[PDB]
């Protein structure tokens, strides 16, 4: 696996694709509703990424529930993550919510969902009603739970946005200007120091009190604080880098400076093709950790009354609170 995440056009790879996947480079690919058309269309997508790549590589998806899940029709509806905290049975909900999203990822042989948000509050339009609570004990409690159920399907686990975007509220990048983010910042920690993420996505914010760098580009957040102070011994990842530092390659290179293992270029297939053209190839065999551990169809999964169960359940609760 190398360091680079890309993204395809459409349902099926394409020639340049193939050619793409076959590069060394290329460490995983993250896939949108775009390339979502149905459940037996998906499968024959995954079965042709890992084909054409002829060597272990992951597949990604933004598949939070709520506002972010990429595959719906012919999924399992999974809540917003805000929910979980308002039913009478949290936890037990949120650990349902988990292995349901992630069961049914790995059904249909997709590696990891990019998940759980550990932001905290509901006042950055983008997070909303991503996050799971609005103190540090209701996210902790309810975020563990749903990712303590993404870890019994055998699916790793990425917290995002490192150290916290959930108090962000004009220019090319976002601000919280707060002096202290320690509450958010204690999320991270707690589960950094609980062993429970396999990798951690930073936030585009910058916090000026702290560092000029937004996170995602910063050696402070990412080495300073994310390594030494925190200890993190996971995956970090950059932020889309299509989106200062120069042209791709160099922001791929400041990236990997600062402190990312893997770097994501979405929706820019010649930014992607610059990088993997000029790049020197480096090898990050340590992202083997986030490939899924188990293999199952969708029917035999569906034979679980823990599967049963769950569907009925996220169901249930999306209707209590919609
Ligand atoms: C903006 C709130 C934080 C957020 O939602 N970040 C997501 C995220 N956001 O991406 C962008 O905002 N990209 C972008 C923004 C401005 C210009 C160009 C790209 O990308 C990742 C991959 O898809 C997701 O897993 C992240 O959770």
């Amino acid at each position: 696996m190398g360091p680079l995440w890309l993204d395809v056009a459409g349902y099926e790879l394409s020639a340049e694709d193939r050619a793409i996947l076959a590069h060394p480079t290329v460490g995983g690919v993250i896939l949108f509703g775009r390339n979502y058309h149905d459940n037996q269309q998906l499968l024959a997508l995954n079965k042709a990424i890992r084909q054409a790549a002829a060597r272990p590589i992951l597949i990604g998806v933004d598949q939070e529930g709520g506002r972010v899940q990429r595959f719906r029709e012919g999924f399992s509806r999974i809540p917003p993550a805000q929910y979980y905290a308002r039913a009478e049975n949290g936890v037990e909900l949120a650990e349902q919510g988990g292995w349901l999203m992630a069961a049914e990822l790995i059904a249909h042989d997709v590696d990891l969902s990019f998940a759980p948000v550990l932001d905290m509050g509901f006042a950055c339009k983008a997070i909303g009603n991503r996050a799971f609570g609005e103190d540090v004990q209701t996210v902790l409690k309810h975020s563990s739970a749903f990712l303590r159920g993404m870890k019994a399907v055998g699916m790793a686990t990425t917290g995002k946005h490192f150290p916290g975007h959930g108090a962000v509220i004009h220019l090319e990048t976002p601000y919280d200007e707060r002096e202290t983010i320690a509450q958010d910042m204690a999320i991270f920690r707690a589960q950094i120091e609980a062993g429970v993420l396999d990798a951690m996505m930073p936030a585009h914010v910058v916090y000026p009190h702290y560092d000029a760098q937004p996170a995602s580009g910063s050696s402070y957040w990412l080495k300073q604080v994310l390594r030494e102070e925190l200890g993190f011994k996971g995956i970090v990842f950059s932020d889309d880098l299509s989106m200062v530092m120069g042209g791709p390659v160099e922001r791929s290179h400041q990236a990997l400076v600062a402190g990312c293992d893997m770097i994501l270029i979405c929706n820019k297939r010649e930014a992607a093709v610059e990088v993997l053209d000029n790049l020197p190839i480096m090898e990050v065999p340590q992202a083997e950790a986030l490939l899924k551990k188990q293999q199952f169809s969708y029917s035999e999964l569906k034979r679980l009354e823990r599967w049963q169960q769950a569907s009925a359940n996220m169901q249930r609760l999306i209707e209590q609170f919609s």
